[PDB]
């Protein structure tokens, strides 16, 4: 049940909606669905990190020591975020903090680096 879930949703994303479904497939199988609380850290800024996370439920608040920290954005359902880590070097670039219940579908470096690593949308996200 779980797996076409999964396969539904990725489809919906833009980012995602033009893979073959093979490779939607694989991601389905690899992908760990990962879940958080309000004020939870995701992500904190200046770690060393090796996973990408798509937003499946619920909002993040995005963070940034650009001492006091400063607000970016905040993502929701259908957003993606944690690919910085994925493209050179491997430090988390901002703090990425749950704002409610979040569900996140979360891809390892193995299966990032073969499956979406390619992606333009995914290797040159402007900000
Ligand atoms: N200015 C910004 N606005 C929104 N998201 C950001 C910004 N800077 C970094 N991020 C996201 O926050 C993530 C933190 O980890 P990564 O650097 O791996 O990938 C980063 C992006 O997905």
């Amino acid at each position: 049940i779980k797996h076409t879930e999964y396969m539904e949703f990725l489809k919906s994303v833009p980012t995602f909606q033009s893979l073959p479904e093979e490779i939607l497939s694989k991601l389905a199988d690899v992908l760990e669905e990962t879940h958080y609380e309000n004020g939870e850290y995701i992500i904190r800024q200046g770690a060393r990190g090796d996973t990408f996370f798509i937003i499946s439920k619920g909002t993040v608040n995005v963070t940034r020591e650009d001492e006091d920290p400063v607000f970016l954005r905040t993502l929701g359902k259908g957003d993606w975020f944690g690919e910085k880590a994925l493209q050179g070097e491997d430090v988390r670039t901002a703090n990425v903090i749950a704002a409610e219940a979040v569900t996140c579908l979360v891809i390892d470096r193995d299966s990032f680096k073969h499956l979406i690593g390619g992606l333009d949308d995914v290797s040159n996200k402007a900000y």
